[PDB]
This record gives structure tokens, C-alpha cells and sequence, in this order.
């Protein structure tokens, strides 16, 4: 049978690839780019709950568009970034870095703005279509805030934030309006871990947390009484234990880890991390989750093809556990793997040659 | 070379008794008998910082003894339960069960009464030489409590109390006066435990919590932001698996957990329950802990001599991992186990034949 | 539903006795004392293909007899040790230790004399109604033999025996006829393992011996080239490492290995040892196999409530992994375990005040 | 400090590189390319017992070369395949393709040809300098035979060959004069295995057999009596389960297992194999061992950077279970991994831009 996938770009010119991959015969396609606004390259996009829109962070606007199928995708509007009066400024590097589409009524859409003039979420109403609607609401967080990645417990009344500048995870509460209202927060384990992204286990006990420049994955359980996320103490590395990570150059970090998702079952865990120099290989790792929600054991620890560039962002199949997508955009390649016996292997890829592409894949079909 | 443990009863006549183990020829000899008050026989005793002192609850009184050596015990005072007006009444069944004597300054000692009028913890200062002083505080839970054990985090600055009747969790703040100040409570996860015992990881990041009719460990990480006890969802067997645990004749149930205590490295811990029939067996478990303090695994669920009456209580020796005692109030043994190769043995014993012998047993050389 | 033992003793008067289990109530009751030879008490007792007749160790003898149900039980025959000429002298130690029935044709019994002028096996072939017809065989192992314990490979081609005194495995090939032929030998291990016991692996690639004076479990894996066993170098302690094991008025051992055996899913196998003094424990041991035959992990190691005197023979029942039974003749006991969630625990136990009754158990129902 | 290793190549000109790894920097650099016969170049090259000479598999010579320090490389001399009258023959595709040195007296070198008129194996004496002095002898193996890889037990006694295309693994036993004589064989687990390398564990109790059209690694345990491995029925993947390997244009396999070889300490080995297209990446792997010798479990199975070419051959420095190298001549790196925590990661590597190079990689240094 055939699959789609749909993926952007770090760079202009906007556009929107659909890839369609052959579960038979095992093979990857380009069968369509579908332009959009030359300057809104999505650099992160999410489908609605039926996967009937798609919604992205593209630049400088938070883009919406109906999907009638792999090869007919239609912009239907584009907003402006809300919170801090710069954020919109052409003169301002803030950019729309991170987005997420409620799956429960009302179809609520949360996005973050990243770098400076940041501090605040927007949070969109959507039409009855699913079409981005209206700015409902830009709720604050802090002057330092650089939020890049978000996720709802398995109820979606409660928020969860990775506050990768200001070094912290918050708790949001999420009113039936859509609209939020804090709960709190707590600063990452250590100084230098900066938190990038965060991902839930279904039964809602237990919270992952990215750290960018610690490359690892924290454990949190999920305190009932407040609904904040407690560590453990429980970390696994998302790079090589001693690996050489300092750039000489900057005293910068030469790895920075990536994203971190579940695959269908909830029995397991793929996350990433890439290089900041093309010579360099990234990596991929997987982890398996007992049932009450704590990670069991890391399975692997694996380089990617290519540093990952800005990317390297992996993508589960949201309906198997069989298959996991890959982006990146050193080279430009669309890759796939399975997942059989614990155990990861590629079977197909596809190369796209246009300017920053490779930025994240989401599954349709 | 020679060591010494001193044991108590369940039972009047008051003694206390000191018995000597050989570590060298593996024998074990009872070697004094110290008389106590008639009334105040010791359920539960344990010695001071310095094992200078052995205070003890002792049944309407909690007693203070000075320790010159093992086999010179000096009754030094006895002092009414506190709280409740009626929990001293001869006509009341209110007992003073439970005592714990802090390490540092001022080494207060945090006493609790059990059954009836039991809604409130007894502080005790003591005097330059360590003995019992004088009731300075009188903190209430509440009218429903039954405080059955506690514990202190590595700092002593918080305290955490098993109520097996409330069948909840309490943290209490210890002022610099020895005081305490109540900070919240949780349920047990489920109304069918009951939490009788609480043991500290040394890093301070981890409880566990022995509950009595629920017969299981269950972990808590202790979140750094409130120092509460959160539920990690991880919980051990203190009996096996689906053995029959219902009394027909009483619906309540025929296994009752009872000590957990962690050994001298800190990578281990023992735990025990006992049964209600002296023709059941009771158990004692064994757990291996990771250096961050979660439980890594259930090292084994073994059958202990007798049913352990109301004891069978384990008590690793303070010093050395390689030892472990335990008493039973069935037939009134002290048994001496060796820890080698994560593999329990017995290397000694001795029985005494006395009213109600066999509560507890506390490490003194 | 209504489950059935046999059970003999290490004493006159012979008798068999019938045990009943109530697996439902989980009770047992001695239903039947069958007598039989007064001076033929079975010390080893196992059922035929159909649990038509069961053989007997007997003292000087190799006793028969026929089962119509489990009250019924009728001596039909009993024959003298083969082999050496003094074996049967009143004057002499040599004594029926252990029989082995073959589950496809022809049904002979291999049986093993022990001590003194035990230099040969005996095989019997059996009646058209599986009575021990006449002795067809003596064949030799060497002067210094004492074989304890045999077992067949799953076609029953290969016959293996564990020479206690000789130190070593052997290994024979079952011609059609019944009768064995030799193969080879292998010394055990250590000089002090003492083989006593061997059980084998459902594929028929690997096989189990169990060392008496070593305490514990030596793998093997079998060469399809010779059908010999092949020592993996892995080893299992049936008795806690550092136990003191060393009789001061002897130079002699305090503990020795019993028996093993296999459950009906061939997934565990338990096995057992006992102490040469009544005040000591023995113990049993349990142990998780991986498909293709190696042992796994050693599951548990838990003290048996008595020494087991001369048995502690543990004996799994032939039809689902659940139930275990266990005899011990330093009290009398014939307990019943339930084997859950890989843990053990008792479930029902009768006494028999009987000479040198708890010899070993065998399931018919 | 500096550390040199020397590289082979599988196509003409003949030459010998010596590469420099600086494990403070972690950096590396082609310090030397030492011409050898053009029509020599060597695939697989090994030192002697001292590191002085170099002897290699060399198309259809075995050379000799003495080595001063890492840029003084002197051809010394080059022995024609012993053997079948037309492995010499510049028709017949024979070509010298294993190479092995004796660390204990006399010294001696053994080395397979391969492919057509390669039933037999060559031994070679060495002069007083570990010069090849003279082909003692070609002892045969079969027709059939094609060898690809040898290894000693820790006594030098027993001599163990792979022979991928009779399917088998040969015991030898070596005379003290260096020669050897046949002791007996073994066909592999499965037809489709083919056996091309194999390893000895430091105990002499394992050996472990690489399968290359098998792609996996098949434990044996070396039987005392005899000296011959037996398989214990473990073996592990060398390329991901389920994995597509079948090129459908000729049913032939897509992918070749390797290399096998212990770390310094022993504890460890690495493993690998290498994909038959340019497209397809190869793969390594890393195992952890019991003391006794058997593999207690797979630690990792990753993708390499290039499909391996011919080679993908890891090369563990022989003092340090810290550093290995492998080499690939399809692009032709020679890359150095660092071995921490039991994770791998890449710190350094230097292509060289020459014809077949990347063969297999030694240390000196
Ligand atoms: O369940 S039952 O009532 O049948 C047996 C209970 N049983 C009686 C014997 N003792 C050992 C006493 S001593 O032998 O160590 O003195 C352990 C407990």
C-alpha cells in the first residue's frame, strides 16, 4: 500500500514536498511540491486532528492550509507572530520555531515564537473548517523565554513547555475555552541542558524531556496533585558518553540533541540529536517504555547518515510501530526506517536538492 | 571479634536483653538479661547518635535508658504519651508504638502513639547526656492518624511519617529547634494499603514505603521544589504473587508487611512481612538500589522460619552489609543472616524462651 | 479437582502411601497406606508410560507393582540387584537407589544399584501388562561406580547416568532391543562435585547435572556428533555462596545437592539440597531456561523448612507448570507449592508420622 | 602520544601506508606510502611477534617485509601458494588471501590461498630475523576447501580454519616443529552459513565463528577431550533482523559478514560485515563477554558510513580496549572510534585517495 509524507524547509523559497512511500516495494518518491509563500518556509508543520489542515511555523507568520489530498494542499491564511510588539518587526530575528494542534474540541492550535521578543505562547482559534482562525490569546511566560517544543497530558488540560533559553519545563492549565493559565514551572536538572522538547506517555504518568545542549533525555513523573513534572533522576545520553562535544572555536557545544516521540504502541521512544559541523555524524537512539510510563532500558545509541544539519528530526508512524521517518537538511534526505525486533533498518530514501530542505516529516496516509 | 544487639518484648515483664554474636565462630549467646519496668516492656527500642541512650516505646511509656556498655543498662526516666487527654487513661488501648531518635543536633527524639487517641506525634529534647528531657511539642495529624514509623531526609530537616490507619504519607519540616511544622500529606495509592514503615535513600531522592495490608514496597522520588513524596508507580511484592491472603472468618487479610530498612552501603535493602497463623510462613525480600535511589530489582522473596508473630523484623547491621538479624515473637528467635554474593544465609541463633521476646533488635558493637 | 501422590520411605515397614490434593480447596490428606514387602520399603518410587504400575527402589530389591486406581495398588513382583555377585548378600551395603522408566517401546526399566559392588546397571523388561518381567542386563560402568540418577535424551536413544562415587557422566546408546551399549564418560568439573543427578532439556540439546558434594547445577551442552555431554562452563550454587559447609568432627561437607527437574512447560526447572543436620536448613532453587536449553538466570534460592534429611526431593507436576511437590523425612512432610509469577509458595502440606517417611513424590492425577 | 597503524589494498600498485593518530589531538595523517612489488599490493596484513616484520596476503605471493620504525618498510621477500600444482598459475583466479603468525616458537606464519586450487594451507618457517624463510609444508584440507580466517587456542597448540565454501571449521593440532596435523571437523550450523572468520577466547574455553553469508556469529565451546568446538546453539546477528538481503537479480546475498575480534581485555569483541552495493551501508557490531567466555550479550549493531567495499574490517588496539579502526575501500577511509562507557563514537580518520585501498589495518605503536 501507499503512504504520504509531507515536509519543509529551513530556507526559502517556501514550498511544501509530498513523498509517497511504497510499503510493497519498499521505495520513496517526490510526487509533488506544492508552493507557498515564497517567504513562509515551513520550518515545523502539524496536521489538525483529522488531518484535514496543515499548520506551520513558517518565519515570520503562523501559516494554515487545507489538505484535500497528498497532492492538492491550499493556503488559507497566514498570521503574524503575537506577544512582544517586536516579535513582527522585519528588523527582529524572532522567528516561529514550534506549533501544536489540540486533538480535542475545540481544535485549539499553541505556538511558540523563538529567539528574541519570545516571552509569550499564542494560542489560535480555529474555524470550523480548521482553518487558523483568530489570535485568542498570547499568554506569558518570561522575558527570557524560548519555548521550543510542547505537549498536552493524554486529557489535554494540562500544557507542558520546554523553555530551552530560560533552562526550565512550565505547567500550563488549559481552560475549556482553549485558552491557557499557568501553573508553574521548574528549571532543568542542570545549567547546561536546555530543554528543546518534550513527550508524553499515554497514560499520563510520565513526561520526556529533551535536553538540547545536556543531549539527553530526562524522566519526569507527573505528580497528580499539581500536574507538574517531577525528575527522577533517570537520564540517557542522546549522544556518545565521552564523545569529544566542544567547538575550540566557541566553547560552543558541537552536538545539539533534537526531538524525542513515541511510536504507536507507546512501548517505545526514537529520539535524535545532530552535529553542528557537516563532518560529523549525528545520532539516533531508542528507548523502551514500561507500562506504567518509566523508560525500561536505552536499545540503541546509532549515527545518522549526516550531522543532521538543522534537523535530523524523527518521525513515527502515528498508526505503527513499524515504520519511523527522518530528515535532514545537510544533504537533503527523506529517510525511512523499520522498526522489527527491536532493532532499526533502513529501507528506503529520497534525496530533495532544493534550498534548505529537510526540516520535519509528518505521516498522512 | 564480638558484637552486641539488645532486644525487646511484646510482652510484660519488662527486659531488655543483650545478646552476643561471634562473628568468627558464627554463634550467638545470650548474656543479660537487664530488668525494666514490670509495665513498660519495649516493643520498639533504638539507640541515640552515640548508642549511648536506647529509648524505647513502652506501652504507656516511652523510656530512656543510658548505655555504658552491653551488659550495663540503666533506666534514667518514662514519660506518658502525649497528645490526645485520654491516650494516658490505664482504661485506653493507646500505645506508644513507634521512636526515632534524630542524629543531628539537638537530637531530639519524635515518638508516635498507636490504636485510639493516637492524632498526635510526641517531640522529646533531651539532656547534655542524651536522656529523655522533656515533651516539647505535641504536633497534631489528625484524630484519625495512626503513625506506625518515620523517617528523616539525610539533612534532617524533613520528616516523613507512615499513617497505616489515615493510610496516607505525611512531610513535616523540622525547625532548628527540633520542632516540626507540617508541610502536606498524599493518600497511599491504594485504600488497601496502609503504610506502616518508611525508609530514606542516602542521596535523599528516593522513599519507600512498606504497606502493611497492601504487602508491597511502593517507591517515591522526593520532589526537590516541596521535599513531598511523589508515587512513581513502582511497587514490589512483600508476600508472593497470589498466595491465598484472606482469612474466611474475618474477610481481612492473613499477611501483615512489616520492616523495610536499607543496609549500610546504601545498595541494598530488606524488607518483611509476616502472616497471622503460626502455621503460615511469613517473608523477608531483598532489593537492589540504583546509586540515584530507584529500586533496580527484587533480589529475592523468600519463606522465614515462623509466621514472625508480630515481629519479624529485619535490622542490617549499621556498619557493614554483611550482616543482618531478625526477631520473631512466635517462638523468640534472633537469627543472624550473612549477606554474600546478593544471597542470603543464616550463620547463627538463639531462642529465648520469654513472655512476648522478640520485637526488635538494635546494633550496639 | 481431586490430584494424587505416592510416597515411600527410607525405612521399614514398606509401604506406599497415597496423598490427596484438593487443588481447589488447596488441602491434602493421606487417603492410603498400602502395604507392601515389610522389608522392601521404596526409597525411589516412579509410574510406567501410563501410570499403570509403578517401580520401586527397593532396599535388596526392584519391586513392581500394578495400579487400578489410587487406592489400589498391588505388589506383583520383586527382583533381586544384578550385576555383581555380593549385591544381594544380607551381609553387604549395596541397595536399590534409582529407577528409570522408558516412555516408547519396549518399556524397560533401567535400575542403578549404590555402595558396595554397584558396578553394573540393571535393565528389566516389562510384561505386556508393564510388570517387571525379567532382568535382561547387566551392564557395567567400573568397580568404583554409584550411579544416583539417569535420564534419556528425548528419543530415548541415549541414556546418561551420574556416577557419584566415580566422579563422572556417562553416556550409553538404547539399542531396539532395550538393552545399552557404551559410549563414553566425562569426569565432572571439580574432583569434589560428585555427580547425582541429571535432567534433560526437551530439544535435546542440552542437559543438567547436579553435583552432590559441589551443591550445585553443571550445564552441558550436547555434541550431536557424539551425543556426549559437553561442559559450558556455567554453574549454579543450590546452597548459598560462603554458607560454612565444612563438618569440624569430619572434614566432611554440612550440605548435599539432591535433585532436579524439569517443569511440564520446560521453560523452569527446580531443583534441590539438604543439610546433614537437623537444626540446619536446606535449600531449593529454581531456574528460568531460554529455548534453546542454556539456563537463563537462577530465578530464586530459598531455604527449605527442614534440613530434608535424606530427600527434599522436589517433584514438579508432569502436567502444567503450577504445582510443585516437595518430601522431606526429617519430619514427614509431603508439602505443595504453586509456582506464580516466577515465585514459589506453599499452598498445602500433610504429616506422616511414619518411619523414615518422605522418601520422593510422584504424580498420578 | 602517537600511535602508527599500517594499511593493505585490494588493487594494484602494491603498497603499504602508514598512518599516524595523535590520541591527544585525535587526529590523523598519511605520514608514509612504502612502495612494494606493483603486482603484490596486500589485502590482509599482519605483524609478528615482535612487530618487526610484516608479512601479507599478496594475490599470489606471500610477502615478507621487515619493519625498522613505521616510515622503514623493506621488502624482504615474496613465497609463491604452495599447494595445488596451479595456484600459481597467471590463469587461475587462486590468490593469497589469510595470513596468521605464531607468537610462541618456532614461529611460524600459516596462510590460505582462496578461490580455485586452494585446498591446502601453507606453512612458512621464518629466519632467525622473522624473515619467510621456507613453504615446510601444504597440508591439505579438501578439493572444496576455501578458507578465509584462522586463530590459535592461547597455547598455540590446536590451529582452528574457517572454510567458507566446504562450509566448515577445521581443528589442527601443531607439532613443535611448526607443522601441522589434521584432528577433525565440523560442518557449520546452517548450510547457508559459510564460515569466514573466527576468534579465540583468552581462556581457550570459546571460540566464536563467523558466518558471512549467515551474517552472524555462532558460539562454540572447545570440548577438552578432543579440542574441537561445539556449537552451544547461540548466535547473533551481524546485519538487523529482517532486513531485505536477497538481490533480486541474482538470489545472491546482499550482504557479507566479515570480521571478529576481542579487545585488549578480553571482555569485549567487535564484529562486522559489509554491503554488497555503494548504496547500502554496512554494518558493526560490539559484544560483551562473560569471564568464562561465552557472549553474555549483543551491545550494539550499527550502521557504518559506506557499504565496507571489500573490507568494513575492525581492528582493536591490541593494548587498550579504548581505540579500534576499521577500514573500507569504497571511498577509502581509515576511521578510529573510541570505545567508552561500551558505546562507540568516531574521533578521528583520513581518507587516502588510492586505488583498492582500505583493506585491513594493523597496529605497530
Ligand atoms: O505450621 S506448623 O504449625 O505445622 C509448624 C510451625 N513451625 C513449628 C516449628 N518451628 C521450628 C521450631 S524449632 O525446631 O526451631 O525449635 C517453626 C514453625
Amino acid at each position: 500500500p501507499l503512504h504520504h509524507l509531507m515536509i519543509g524547509t529551513w530556507t526559502p523559497p517556501g514550498a511544501i514536498f509530498t513523498v509517497q512511500f511504497d510499503d510493497e516495494k519498499l521505495t520513496c518518491k517526490l510526487i509533488k511540491r506544492t508552493e507557498i509563500p515564497q517567504d513562509e518556509p515551513i520550518s515545523w508543520m502539524t496536521f489538525d486532528h483529522e488531518r484535514k489542515n496543515i499548520y506551520g511555523a513558517a518565519m515570520k507568520k503562523w501559516s494554515s492550509f487545507a489538505v484535500k489530498s497528498p497532492t492538492e494542499i491550499v493556503h488559507e491564511a497566514s498570521h503574524p507572530i503575537g506577544g512582544h510588539p517586536r516579535a513582527n518587526d522585519a528588523d527582529t530575528n524572532t522567528r516561529a520555531i514550534f506549533l501544536l494542534a489540540a486533538k480535542q474540541p475545540p481544535y485549539a492550535v499553541y505556538a511558540n515564537p523563538f529567539y528574541k521578543f519570545a516571552g509569550y505562547g499564542n494560542v489560535f482559534s480555529v474555524s470550523e473548517t480548521g482553518k487558523l482562525e483568530k489570535n485568542v490569546q498570547n499568554y506569558e511566560y518570561q522575558e527570557n523565554t524560548g519555548i521550543h517544543g510542547m505537549v498536552f497530558d493524554p486529557t489535554e488540560t494540562y500544557l507542558y513547555s520546554a523553555d530551552l533559553t530560560a533552562n526550565k519545563l512550565w505547567t500550563h492549565r488549559k481552560l475549556a475555552s482553549g485558552e491557557v493559565e499557568l501553573v508553574g514551572s521548574v528549571d532543568a536538572p542542570d545549567p547546561g541542558d536546555h530543554p528543546r522538547w518534550v513527550a508524553m506517555h499515554p497514560t499520563g504518568n510520565y513526561l520526556y524531556a529533551l535536553m538540547e545542549a545536556g543531549n539527553r533525555i530526562c524522566e519526569y513523573v507527573i505528580d497528580p496533585a499539581t500536574h507538574m513534572p517531577v525528575y527522577t533522576h533517570h537520564s540517557f545520553p542522546l549522544i556518545p558518553p565521552g564523545i569529544p562535544d566542544r567547538d575550540p572555536e566557541t566553547g560552543k557545544g558541537l552536538y545539539r540533541a533534537d526531538v524525542c516521540a513515541l511510536t504507536f504502541s507507546g512501548k517505545y521512544m526514537f529520539a535524535s540529536s545532530r552535529a553542528n559541523k557537516f563532518e560529523l555524524q549525528g545520532y539516533i537512539a531508542g528507548f523502551k517504555l514500561r507500562d506504567c510510563g518509566s523508560i525500561e532500558k536505552q536499545l540503541f545509541l546509532s549515527p545518522t547518515p549526516t550531522s543532521g544539519g538543522h534537523s535530523n528530526a524523527v518521525s513515527p508512524c502515528p498508526w505503527s510501530d513499524e515504520w519511523m521517518a527522518i530528515t535532514d537538511d545537510q544533504e537533503g534526505w527523506l529517510e525511512i526506517y523499520r522498526w522489527k525486533d527491536e532493532f532499526l533498518h533502513r529501507v528506503a530514501r529520497v534525496r530533495i536538492p532544493e534550498p534548505g530542505f529537510g526540516m520535519n516529516a509528518i505521516w498522512y496516509d
